């Protein structure tokens, strides 16, 4: 099975700038020769290159609006087309805000797909809640399909289609959400595990719930959208937005060492990796290193060990 | 629902100085502005003026027997005050002698109270089993029934009347207890969870079972009285008598949202925060931070959310 | 009953030197003094001089393995005595390679034994599957029943003669294993615990499950080769060979408190404690602390508290 890469230095879906080093910061440790010493075949697409719309005033709150919209039309567009390949897409992140092209091509191939949201935040604000007009806090609003016509329409996501139910979606990791997204996912009845049930269930009996409630009657393609503030900051600290409290290193593999097991991993998101954000090249070394491990455990690579088929090493 | 906080800049109940300062630490990070930010009514009561005996010397081993009996009566009065008038005392800790006062002031006014403690120690040395003449590790034996008449009455200490017996206690965290104490809390028969109860049931199950043992039979209110040292130190480094290998930041967290859960909660006590004992400023910042979020979700703040009733956020 | 400490100074297992004064490391901070607290009678027996092999040259990949098989002879010797007059052996490491004659004179004594396995590695390369010619990393290849004749007969293990089968042995902490070992552990069916087990079933059920596979049927002597590497090295950073997301200090104590529990530990290893590895003279007193910690745990000390019999604390 093919294993097709993105690249999407995107910065715009949130004020710090730093973020669209990230994919560089995965290629330089190594992350592309890694992965193709697993199983796999893999194949670098490179980097796409974002065309700036100028003069792009703000929707009333909302920031950015014309230039992030016209990124992820262009990413849905690549994403959609591997996809139609038959490859696993794995998009290098920037901002959070690139989910919306990701999932979004994703589901014009696999349209009953299924997302699990692996972040400290929910990101489902609309328009009208944030109190912030980043878009990297609302990938979700713009895909789910019970918001839609809840807010208006901003400039440049006329494109976009809600391709995902609330009944297709599970978060993990959740820590710091608004009074108003709190709201939404309690009203749609969205799954989630916020820290409180990681710490509750354990993160081993939150898989087996996951997985039976999304995979439970009918087996679909899984979209990882995983964010590294998912983590708590003492594994990813070189992040825009950390929470403390949360997943560890452990738990963090784990999620996605269950997740390879199911065979179904379809489309994956290492995104809001900020290099230039740590304190020292340590921090750096450190968030991108373990979000490193985390990828590589999505394709095959297991904690117990990992040796060649039909090989006899005695 | 009420909320009453009261400083308590005591620090006689041991020999490090800097614990008085941890009312202040706490107001200066926004304590109080934060919980009134809750569904509850806050009322701040102010820092109490504790009278300082003159030639306190000590009772045999124990130091400050006085000044320390002195300041306690104070805190019980008015504790049983506001617990008269029908509201929530939140006691704003120095050292953890201070206890006393809170929970006798406590029993005054609900008698069948039952009491959760959180600390790395049982904090149950009678005069006669200290090694140190320090009275912050000693709160529970002048509180405990059955320890009643079986160590000389220390001066200052006569006003005190036991109001709990072994059967309305349960301790969480433990992790540095002495050879007497332990014989102590083996004999009575108390009901705790030390940290190899945690790892071996999981927080989530410890919470279940404190809650099965001393609500079960009958509904009473509930007296927590925490403090940071229970923590482990990587979270709450600025106090006294750190001790390693300590509950988490998110076990902590758990334990304070199952309390808000039962409705029951009618005391709490944030004691043994030391600002001058951070090795970093960082390190103040850290504890104070952690022990402003225990309060506050003593209250309602939980790690999935919050929205405000009646108001439709669409 | 008996414990006998037997310091083994040794480093020639591996490439990184400061190993062997781990014994002085683990002697320095009091371990011994700590010991005769207990309901135990301890013994130091002291630390061997192991005899230099000149002009060692390597077997093939092998890195001296005339010295290390010499050394290990000369405690598998030790350790083969003090067990035969009944007492509890608890050997100092350097390097993990000393395992070899650390079990190799266990099983002398007392061939029904049982090895409890605790590293964040299998150590069971054979000579043939090494990327480097360690022989720390290979202790267990020497040990197995089914591993006799699948590599050469290595310079001065000769005497060396495999005493326990792929069923008497358990690993619990592995994170860090090659193609080559999860080969063998996979075709000879060895019972593990990876990270990912520890994650998904809780220390708790893991130590239910190794004692119900290696004790379930016979009660018979448990052997406990431990490793500083298996703890993270945010615990136990002063190693050779750390590997990140390991056991907490809260796991690695409940692994050796449930082991004590049994009454039926009668071997112990504290290994690869690596003194000159330290980053700051702090990292140096946290390893050795918790390598304290633990073993003490083995015999006796439980984080609850601890009384002396017959003694009325009242
Ligand atoms: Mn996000
Ligand atoms: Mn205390
Ligand atoms: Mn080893």
């Amino acid at each position: 099975k093919p294993i097709e890469i993105i690249g999407a230095p995107f910065s715009k879906g949130q004020p710090r700038g730093g973020v669209e080093k990230g994919p560089a910061a995965l290629r330089k440790a190594g992350l592309v020769e890694k992965l193709k010493e697993t199983e796999y075949n893999v194949r670098d697409h490179g980097d796409l290159a974002f065309v700036d719309v100028p003069n792009d005033s703000p929707f009333q709150i909302v920031k950015n609006p014309r230039s992030v919209g016209k990124a992820n039309e262009q990413l849905a567009a690549v994403v959609a087309e591997t996809q139609k390949n038959g490859t696993i897409s794995v998009v290098l992140g920037g901002d959070h805000s690139m989910a919306i092209g990701s999932i979004s091509g994703h589901a014009r191939v696999h349209p009953d797909l299924c997302v699990i949201w692996v972040d400290a935040h929910t990101d489902i604000n609309t328009p009208l809640t944030t109190s912030s007009g980043n878009l990297h806090g609302q990938p979700v609003a713009f895909l789910l399909k019970e918001l839609k016509g809840k807010f208006p329409d901003v400039p440049g996501f006329s494109w976009v289609t809600p391709c995902i139910s609330a009944k297709d979606i599970v978060y993990i990791g959740l820590r710091d959400v608004d009074p108003g997204e709190h709201y939404i996912i309690k009203t749609l009845g969205i799954k989630y595990f916020s820290m409180t049930e990681v710490d509750k269930l354990g993160i081993g009996k939150v898989m087996e719930e996951t997985f039976s409630y999304l995979l439970g009657r009918k087996k679909r393609p899984i979209h990882l959208s995983f964010a590294v503030d998912g983590l708590d900051p003492v594994f990813t600290p070189a992040t825009g937005t950390p929470v403390v409290g949360g997943l560890s290193y452990r738990e963090g593999l784990y999620i996605t060492e269950e997740i390879y097991k199911t065979g179904l991993l379809s489309g994956l998101d290492i995104m809001e990796v900020n290099p230039t954000l740590g304190k020292t090249p340590e921090e750096v070394t450190r968030t991108v290193n373990t979000a490193v491990a985390l990828t590589l455990s999505c394709f095959g690579t297991k904690r117990e060990g990992n040796h060649k088929p039909e090989t006899d090493y005695l």
